[PDB]
């Protein structure tokens, strides 16, 4: 069935236990996800978002079991990405005259995917209202570039429920709907994973938008996102997390990742970490081989880290491709207030370390000196690598000693 | 046992049926590989190369079954990469006084990995000889940057066997040793795969070196490489292939590869291919999703192609990382006389296509106009994509019409 969220609000979405790949293969969902759609039944009946196109047949059928499709008065699209607006064409094929409430940018994104401009769109902007009867109304808030130009939130008065869509959501699949009914650790991990890999480049927009919403003085009993749990128990805890994460978040932590062909760079990475740990016991150190690790776990650690060390060997005068790929993605995520140091081994002329050091600088990292070694590091070379870690640990110390 | 190659030449190497990853994960060996070592037993006993460090215990033990280690007079190292010189430390621990014949650059690479400079190295250069008795001698030929600075070949007179190490070799595992005893198709595929992914950036050096060797007027009955089969039946067929491949090789072929998040770029790629195929029936077209395909198969096709089309969506104002990674590797391989065109879909401001087009130009490709589309291509947009393929097909035509 559907699931009662609160009063006349029904969850009519779809759980996805199997899904492992989002945005191509750029976001690994190791704990699946959910696509949350909501049906509000007052004097007016309002559908908020749909689900992935994959589950369009199930969505419409399940919706029929809950309500006659002709009885649906309004459709609200907070965000026109395929995982929320994917079943729209299938639904609108049954109820073509049904009005769609969304942002001006959403008309471009909806039509961009579905190619049905003849649909009855209603442009909404911040402050706009939609009465649904019984003294209740929907209030719309534009949230451009969080994370799309078309993005917005919908607030329901009386019930005090914020339909935040992607915001404050996470890719975490569970039979239980509410945040207080799931594993808190797995919940936090997926929440932080989501922000770090998706919302980091828009952090400068997060705080003013949240500040703007708080200025509306709207009571919040529940936050119903488009992914994962519904926040009902201390729902603002995820909002406070977003405030902390947005402020160029960093812990006393250093992330080391690299790619290697014959483990020479790996030997350097381990020696560097040893140097750090024996210089500053406060620092948490994580090491990843990018060819053998979870890319999104690496990026989440980078997000949590005060600085990173990136390693690569020289291959055909350039750096290893997986490193080049990862640095490119970091260049998009725009990490702030973080430092970096490039290292790696070479055979003769090298050049990849300097190349990498430049690209990290291009990614926005404050660069420290690079570390280079020839072939396999002997005991003398490993001392230099260990000393490099000492150099980094002292330079990047948050506090003296 | 060992296997008799010819007369007193014995193969004492190692077959690797399981291996799937070389140079980290940069070269996928889908048909395994072999590490060919050779023992020549005349008046003098000569070991040519060893095997991967992984199989050091087996190598030394198998060598003991064939000969007393103390009876080994000379050790020849053509190339000090781990898959040929890996078992050296283990071997030299038993026979430390045994002379090692190699290039001057090899002393740096051998010591770089093994850290035993006390070994008795003998620097050899092109033209140098080593008598082994019975009217036979070894002739050394320096082949720097083919594919390493330390690389060389060893020629055995009388038996007329060229120990070419990496050159003319391939990653192909079989119980049969000779080229005329294996599947010719699988053999050609691995040979071309090897050259395309490894020896392409050194193509300018291949022809003069082969020309230089041919000037020595040395008869060739067999070519014993360090990987895969021993060429005994028309052994120069692989040499002629190398001559063709080195001359900026290209067929009437176009390779299309891309990465996508919601299949918009994929739709463009398919429409482009359709446009090409209906414009020039001579052109062979291959399409790959880089996130779902064999990276080395893509690079082999690029090598065979007269031109490529590369697709990417815009993700956080930059291109998709796997595309960025692949272009970086292509920048190292230095393909020549090839053309390229960037394409892809975007949501609002885009920018990834122009970014990609520039990097392909940096990789050495002659750039044609880019193709851009917003969101999912409708029928009108797909016509433009189909027309783009027509534009490419006509521009890149080897012959009129
Ligand atoms: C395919 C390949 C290409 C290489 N290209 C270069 C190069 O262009 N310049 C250089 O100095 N060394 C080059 N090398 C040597 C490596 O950089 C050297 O072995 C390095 O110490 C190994 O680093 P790693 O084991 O951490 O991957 C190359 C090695 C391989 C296998
Ligand atoms: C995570 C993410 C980031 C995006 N970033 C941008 C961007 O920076 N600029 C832009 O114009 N579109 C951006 N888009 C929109 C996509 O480029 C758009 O959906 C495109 O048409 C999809 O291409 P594809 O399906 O071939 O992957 C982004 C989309 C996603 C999911
Ligand atoms: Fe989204
Ligand atoms: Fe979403
Ligand atoms: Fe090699
Ligand atoms: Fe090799
Ligand atoms: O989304
Ligand atoms: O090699």
């Amino acid at each position: 069935m559907s699931i009662v969220v609160k009063n006349n609000i029904h969850w009519v979405g779809q759980r996805d236990w199997e899904v492992r790949d989002f945005h191509g293969t750029e976001y690994k969902t190791l704990r699946g996800s959910s696509y949350n759609s909501y049906l509000i039944r007052e004097e007016k009946n309002v559908l908020i978002d749909t689900v992935k196109h994959k589950f369009s047949r199930e969505f419409v059928q399940n919706l029929r079991n809950e309500i006659d499709l002709a009885d649906i008065d309004y459709i609200v699209i907070n965000h026109a990405e395929e995982d929320h607006a994917g079943a729209l064409t299938e639904l609108m094929a049954q109820i073509p005259d049904t009005p769609i409430y969304c942002t001006a940018n959403a008309i471009d994104s909806i039509n961009g995917h579905h190619h049905h401009p003849e649909w009855n769109f209603n442009v909404v902007k911040t402050g706009d209202t939609l009465d649904i009867g019984n003294g209740k109304q929907l209030i719309f808030v534009e949230t451009p570039m969080l994370h799309w130009p078309d993005s917005m939130m919908t607030y329901l008065t009386g019930d005090a429920v914020l339909f935040s869509n992607d915001a404050f959501g996470q890719h975490y699949c569970d039979e239980h709907l509410f945040n207080d009914e799931v594993d808190q650790t797995e919940l936090f991990e997926q929440c932080q994973r989501y922000y770090a890999n998706i919302l980091t480049p828009f952090s400068r927009l997060v705080t003013p938008k949240i500040t703007e919403i708080l200025g509306f003085n709207l009571p919040v009993d529940m936050i119903a996102t488009s992914h994962g749990v519904v926040w009902r128990d201390n729902p603002t805890q995820i909002v406070e997390l977003y405030l902390k994460w947005a402020a160029d978040y960093q812990e006393d932590r250093i992330t080391i990742f690299y790619d290697t062909m014959s483990n020479n760079t790996r030997m350097m990475a381990d020696a560097i970490a040893q140097g750090i740990a024996e210089t500053d016991p406060r620092v948490a150190v994580k090491i990843f081989n990018v060819a053998r690790s979870d890319k999104n776990e690496i990026l989440t650690n980078v997000f949590r880290s005060k600085g990173v060390l990136v390693g690569t060997s020289t291959m055909n005068n350039v750096m290893m491709p997986k490193i080049a790929g990862l640095v490119e993605e970091m260049t998009g995520l725009r990490f702030r207030n973080k430092r970096a140091s490039a290292f790696g081994s070479h055979g003769w002329s090298g050049g990849a370390v300097d190349r990498l050091s430049t690209r990290l600088q291009d990614a926005g990292f404050e660069m420290s000196l690079s570390l280079k070694a020839k072939w396999r590091p002997d005991q003398d070379a490993l001392k230099l690598c260990r000393e490099h870690g000492r150099e980094i640990a002292r330079q990047w110390a948050l506090a003296p000693l």
